[PDB]
């Protein structure tokens, strides 16, 4: 039923570039692109929540091919205009310390990918993931915790729920429950996607509630920095009380470290009502309603 690995790195499907645009705005840290590839030509299909394989050009430092990198999907399953003829990624260029041969190390695929232009043709792989995927229940309730690209996946969830072209394109998913995205970025700047979340919230104020952790711009109780761990320990209570209905999903994105203090948060409410949180969501894990996906 779900797809998977109709391409794979042996004979990886050949895609081209059709746009690739900031995320960051002036005055952020960093770069994040929205890449968009054509699918024509080729059979990958795929769903919310899934990722992709690309493979970057060139040998490693031992003079190997470079292996492939996994993106989560950025877009619904028909694509960004909706035609079930592309697919997007979310990618921030990976940039760090001294501390690694030189001064500042650039990511080998995540350069490659916020620099492609337009036309060239890239390496795809996939799709892969069962881990991440939303219920068709459109009475689901769906929490959904990321940092940076993280929101890649919760974009493919809230477009499909939320978006005007969507709902006109899935007669079998009219989305009637609650969605809670708890976003953490270091700067307004870097909210990706903020202007249509934003738009999302406003137009349905009742079926979706947009709370930041902005790093730099937000202190926490103890004065430290607002990251996302901060904000469900703010709300644990609440998102306690939504995570004990049936149908509630949690969704998990970004790189790893916020899990531990999501999870002492979530421990001390749920406590006060004679719960151990780690075994209800051992049993929430089984039954496939707590989805991670850290990296
Ligand atoms: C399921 C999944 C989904 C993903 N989704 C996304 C996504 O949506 N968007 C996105 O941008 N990325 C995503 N990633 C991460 C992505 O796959 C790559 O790992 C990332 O882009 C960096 O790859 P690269 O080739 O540019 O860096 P590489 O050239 O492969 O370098 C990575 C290496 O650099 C070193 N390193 C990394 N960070 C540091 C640091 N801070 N300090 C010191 N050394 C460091 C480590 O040794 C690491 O092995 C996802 C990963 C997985 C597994």
């Amino acid at each position: 039923d779900v797809p998977v690995n109709l391409y794979r790195p042996n004979a990886p499907f050949i895609g081209k570039v059709i746009s690739n645009e900031p995320l960051v705005k002036e005055g952020g840290i960093g770069i994040v692109q929205h890449i968009k590839f054509d699918l024509t030509g080729g059979n990958l299909k795929y769903i919310e929540g899934q990722s992709i394989g690309i493979i970057p050009p060139g040998v490693d430092k031992n003079g190997k091919p470079e292996k492939l990198r996994l993106y989560s999907i950025a877009s619904t399953r028909h694509g960004d205009d909706v035609d079930d003829k592309t697919i997007s990624l979310c990618v921030r260029q990976l940039e760090y310390k001294h501390p690694e041969s030189g001064e500042t190390v650039y990511g080998v695929c995540s350069t490659y990918l916020t620099h492609i232009e337009p036309g060239s043709e890239v390496k795809i792989t996939g799709p892969v993931g069962k881990e991440m995927l939303l219920p068709d229940d459109p009475e689901a309730n769906v929490i959904m915790l990321a940092t940076g690209t993280g929101i890649a996946p919760m974009r493919t969830y809230l477009w499909r729920m939320f978006k005007d072209a969507e709902r006109a394109a899935n007669p079998e998913y009219q989305f009637k429950g609650f969605s809670w995205l708890v976003f953490g970025v270091p700067t307004t700047p870097n909210i990706l996607y903020k202007e249509e979340l934003e738009e999302i919230q406003q137009k349905y104020p009742d079926n979706f509630r947009l709370t930041y952790a902005i790093s730099r711009e937000q202190k926490n109780p103890q004065g430290g920095r607002m990251y996302i761990q901060d904000r469900v320990a703010e709300h644990a209570d609440e998102l306690w009380q939504l995570i004990k209905n049936q149908k509630t999903h949690t969704y998990i994105c970004g790189l790893r470290g916020m899990e531990e203090g999501i999870d002492a948060a979530l421990s001390a409410a749920a406590a006060k009502e004679g719960v151990t949180w780690s075994d209800y969501q051992k049993d929430l894990k089984k039954a496939g309603r707590w989805h991670v996906e850290t990296f």
